[PDB]
C-alpha cells in the first residue's frame, strides 16, 4: 500500500515537473527577444 | 526493494523540479537586469 502510495505521488509530481518544463522555455524567450533586441538598439546607438 | 527504489527517484525527481524552478527566478531576474537595461540604452538613444 505504500508502494502504490509514492506512486500517486510521482505522477502528481512528474506533471508539476513538466508544468515547469513550459515554465522555463518561455521564460527564456522572453530572455531572448529582448536579448536580440539589446543589439539592435544599441548597434543604433552607437551608429546615432 | 521497490519501496525504496521509487523511493530514491522521489528525490531524484523534485530536486530536478526543485532546481528548474530555480532556473526560471534565475530568468526573471534576467529580464529585470534587460528591462532596466533596455530603458537606459533607450534614454541615451532618444536624445541622439
Amino acid at each position: 500500500r505504500r508502494a502504490n502510495a509514492l506512486q500517486n505521488e510521482l505522477e502528481e509530481s512528474r506533471t508539476l515537473l513538466e508544468q515547469a518544463d513550459r515554465g522555463r522555455r518561455q521564460a527564456e524567450q522572453e530572455l531572448g527577444d529582448a536579448h536580440e533586441q539589446i543589439n539592435e538598439l544599441a548597434a543604433q546607438a552607437t551608429s546615432a
